[PDB]
Order: structure tokens, then sequence, then C-alpha cells
């Protein structure tokens, strides 16, 4: 009967909630990767800023 | 002195490049997860295209 099609709906619907939840898992990985990247850019920032407190000293001594 | 300073800048720079490398690595990983999410969002649509039809079919039946 037509209960078969209603059955297929609620199945598709189940599959959809499942697909959604996998999408949400993905959004989490992405966010957590996005932060790791931000930390890493902090490192660079500091490296560069440390480097320039050196390049300072070098070209100050480069005429002593 | 200038050697110490040159040795130091260079070392830091090794670190920099090697850090910019993990950054390129994350960026690839993130690209992949985006393409994965794009496909999954496609599939959400396929699911609903299908459901709509089944639902209309069930209405047609009501007549």
């Amino acid at each position: 009967g037509p209960q078969t099609l209603v059955n297929s709906l609620e199945f598709l619907n189940i599959q959809k909630n499942s697909t959604m939840s996998e999408i949400r898992d993905i959004e989490v990985e992405v966010e957590n990767l996005r932060q790791k990247k931000e930390k890493l850019l902090g490192k660079i920032a500091n490296i560069e800023q440390n480097q320039l407190m050196l390049e300072d000293n070098l070209k100050q001594i480069d005429d002593r």
C-alpha cells in the first residue's frame, strides 16, 4: 500500500539527519584546523618580530 | 657579533619556512574537507528532490 512510500520517506529522512550530522562533524574539523593555522601564524608573527629585533642590532653594528 | 647575528637570523628563518609548511599542509586538508562537505550538501539535495516526489505521489493518491 501507500504506507510503503511513507516508509521510504522516513528512511530518506533518517539518512538525511545522518548526512547533516556528518556535515557538522566536518565543520568541526575545519574550525579546529582553522585555529591551528591561526596559532601557526602567530608563531610566524613572533619569528618575524624576533628577527627584526636582531636585524636592528646587525645594521647598528654594521657601522659600530 | 655579526656572525652570531647572521647564524641566528638564518636559524629563525629555517623555523619560519618549516612553519609556513604546516600552514600549507593544513590548507590542503581544509580544501579536502570543503570538497567533502560540498558533495555531502549535494546529497542533502538529492535526498530532498526524491522526498518531494514521493510526497507529491502520495498527494496524487489522495484524489
